């Protein structure tokens, strides 16, 4: 019995907000525009997505 | 024992800003949309690259 979880999390220098800083400037500089949201709300749809 | 500079600086006519132009006009019209950086946080990043 299992609970997912993005690792541990103190800070932006952690794993889960490294990955949310690679993932959103690969999603924004491949979308023409100006988004809405920042990085940390792509990473909480991308975990509330799994 | 050395101590990495961006060399002298005292106004926007220094070698370092007119870089800082030069590189932000670069990746400015090679990105598409509105960026929130100006030319010296581009710089001041590409030093803490360094």
């Amino acid at each position: 019995n299992f609970t997912p979880t993005p690792g541990e999390s103190y800070n932006k220098n952690s794993p889960i907000n490294i990955a949310a800083q690679n993932v959103y400037t690969y999603v924004r500089h491949m979308n023409s525009g100006h988004a809405n949201y920042e990085q940390a709300d792509l990473m909480m749809y991308l975990l509330a997505m799994d």
